[PDB]
């Protein structure tokens, strides 16, 4: 019940102001021969967010709200968009397999 209403105190933060969700969601980039594969998501702040939406640990990002992650440039983008958001939809691979999460701010 209170992990429920912290994540939705979050989420109603975060739709405040979008880029908050990089506090909860870290990305850091996976490469293989200087390309990008994608980015690890691993939790921030309070990693019930990174919980929430259905991320575990060792999933790779490799689109986010319809941009390519392999895009060695999209991070530009992505953090130039997200403030004009107001979900944010992953396809993540996990082992080898992947999976849509999703979240409504």
């Amino acid at each position: 019940g209170a992990m429920e209403d912290k994540v939705d105190a979050i989420r109603e933060a975060i739709a405040r102001n979008p880029q908050e969700i990089f506090q909860y969601v870290r990305l850091s980039q996976v490469k293989r021969d200087d390309k990008v594969l994608g980015y690890r998501v691993s939790p921030g702040k309070d990693p019930v967010l990174f919980e929430s939406i259905g991320l575990q640990d060792g999933d790779m990002a490799v689109a986010l709200n319809g941009l390519d992650l392999t895009d060695p440039n999209v991070m530009n983008t992505l953090f130039q968009s997200m403030n004009e958001m107001t979900e944010m939809s992953l396809t993540v691979e996990r082992d080898g397999q992947q999976h849509d999460v999703y979240i409504q701010f």
